[PDB]
C-alpha cells in the first residue's frame, strides 16, 4: 500500500504527449528532444508539509516511450495531509507555465497543484521543474506558453493491488512537422513508467503502462504499487 | 453548426442513473429505482451576472437504450458575456452534488454551483436548482442526504467537422458510512442516447449524443454533436 496518496504522484508519473496546436508546433521542446529524450527534474513543495525531489529520464526505448523516475521525499509531517492520507481521489485542472532555459538548451516550468483535502481544505504542491535534452541534436526552445490539463482518476475492479487508473488530456496554449522528433508521436505510442520512491524513509515502487496519443493530447495509464 | 453557447455550460444538462452507488448505499439510489419508466429532471441554471437556462428532461429506457430527452430555454444572456461570447475554458471541474429527498413529490432535489473557468483567469458561477420526479406510480427509493462526486474530461475528435464534445466522466455516490428492480437494468454497460432541443436568446440549436454508461463503475462515455 502506497505510503503517500496516489494524486500526489500524478505529476511525477511525459509532457511529450501534450497536444501542441499547429500554430504552436515550433514551441514543442519535449517531442523535439526525442528519441534520445530529456532529463526532467522537479522540486515539489507541499505547503505546510514536506517536499519531493524527483529526477526522471524520459526517452524512447524502441517503440515505447519510457519515464524512469527516482523520487526522494523529506520533511513530511506524520499526520499531515500526505502521510495521513487525507487527499481526495481526484486531480484538478492546472496550467503548467513553461519558459525557455536557453544556455542549458532546455526549459523550466512552474505551477502550483491544488489537491482537494477530505475536510474541504486544499493542499498546495508548488512545482519547480527543469528539463534538459539528453541528445546532442538541436531542440526547439519555446516562447513562454502553458499546458492546460484535465485528468480523471479511477480504479480497476479486477485489480487487487494498490493502483491508479489515469486518463488525461493536455493541450498547449498561450501563444508539417516542426521537428523530426515530433514525427515519432504521429500515432498511438506505448508508454512504460517506472518510479522508485522513498518518502520519509517509506520505500516504494510504481510501475505504469499504457499509451499516449499526442495528436489529441491523450494519455491512458494504469499504475501499480509493486 | 457552431453552438451559440459553450459546451461546458451544457454538460450538466446533457443521466445520474449511471452514478456508482456503493453496495451499502443501494437503498439511496432514487435514479435507478425510477427505471424503467424514468423520471422528469427539471433545472434552473442561473449564470451569475448573466442569463439563465430552464431545462426539462425525460430520462427513461427506450427498449435497451437509456435516453435523455431535454428541452432547454436560455434567456437574458448578455451578447458579449462569457456564455454568448464563448469565453469559457474547455474543461469541467469536479463537483460534489448534494442530493436530498423530496418526499412530498416522491423524488429528489439538488442545489449545487458549477464553477466554469473563464479565459481571463476568473470564474463564471452557474447555480443549479434541480428537481427530479418519477414518471410512474410504482415504488421508488427516497434517499437520506448524500452526495455525488464527479470527475469529467472534455476532448475533441480531430476529424469531426461539426461542433462537438467528447466527454468521459466518473461519478460515485458518497456521504453515508452506515452499512429496486430498476437497479437490475444497470447491471452491465447500457447504451445511451441524448437528444437536446435548445433555444438561447432566440438562437435555436439541437444536440445529439451517443455512448454508453457502466453504473457498476460509475463511468460515462459520450460524443455529442451539434445537429442544428
Amino acid at each position: 500500500k502506497l505510503p503517500v496518496p496516489w494524486p500526489t504522484l500524478v505529476t511525477t508519473l511525459v509532457q511529450c504527449f501534450s497536444r501542441y496546436p499547429d500554430h504552436m508546433k515550433r514551441h514543442d521542446f519535449f517531442k523535439s528532444a526525442m528519441p534520445e529524450g530529456y532529463v526532467q527534474e522537479r522540486t515539489i513543495s507541499f505547503k505546510d508539509d514536506g517536499k519531493y525531489k524527483t529526477r526522471a529520464v524520459v526517452k524512447f526505448e524502441g517503440d515505447t516511450l519510457v519515464n524512469r523516475i527516482e523520487l526522494k521525499g523529506t520533511d513530511f509531517k506524520e499526520d499531515g495531509n500526505i502521510l495521513g492520507h487525507k487527499l481526495e481521489y481526484n486531480f484538478n485542472s492546472h496550467n503548467v507555465y513553461i519558459t525557455a532555459d536557453k544556455q542549458k538548451n532546455g526549459i523550466k516550468a512552474n505551477f502550483t497543484v491544488r489537491h482537494n483535502v477530505e475536510d474541504g481544505s486544499v493542499q498546495l504542491a508548488d512545482h519547480y521543474q527543469q528539463n534538459t535534452p539528453i541528445g546532442d541534436g538541436p531542440v526547439l526552445l519555446p516562447d513562454n506558453h502553458y499546458l492546460s490539463t484535465q485528468t480523471v482518476l479511477s480504479k480497476d475492479p479486477n485489480e487487487k493491488r494498490d493502483h491508479m487508473v489515469l486518463l488525461e488530456f493536455v493541450t498547449a496554449a498561450g501563444i508539417g512537422s516542426a521537428s523530426q522528433g515530433e514525427e515519432l508521436f504521429t500515432g498511438v505510442v506505448p508508454i512504460l513508467v517506472e518510479l522508485d520512491g522513498d518518502v520519509n524513509g517509506h520505500k516504494f515502487s510504481v510501475r505504469g503502462e499504457g499509451e499516449g496519443d499526442a495528436t489529441i493530447g491523450k494519455l491512458t495509464l494504469k499504475f501499480i504499487s509493486t
